[PDB]
């Protein structure tokens, strides 16, 4: 389950497709928690691509959920990601996870 809610400005047509690798200014959030991730700190605001499965299901659907500008927030469900497994160290297992996701991407 992908829960867009989207801080408004974009212009709402440009989607990511299959074969464009697009850019996203990310920002990690657990709910009832602290950050445990941030594009914003390194600055290098990940080049990705579209259909390769590289990210996790719950940032993949809502990454092609959004347009050009646009500034959603994600609501990831913890059996897409990690809530079974929980990442060693950083998520506990059974984790439901929070993203500020900002659009500025290429293709």
């Amino acid at each position: 389950g992908v829960e867009i809610e989207t801080i408004s400005p974009g212009d709402g047509r440009t989607f990511p497709k299959k074969g464009q690798t697009c850019v996203v200014h990310y920002t990690g959030m657990l709910q009832n928690g602290k950050k445990f991730d941030s594009s914003r700190d390194r600055n290098k605001p990940f080049k990705f691509r579209i259909g390769k499965q590289e990210v996790i299901k719950g940032f993949e659907e809502g990454a092609a959920q959004m347009s050009l500008g646009q500034r959603a927030k994600l609501t990831c469900t913890p059996d897409v990601a990690y809530g079974a497994t929980g990442h060693p160290g950083v998520i506990p297992p059974n984790a439901t996870l929070i993203f500020d996701v900002e659009l500025l991407n290429l293709e």
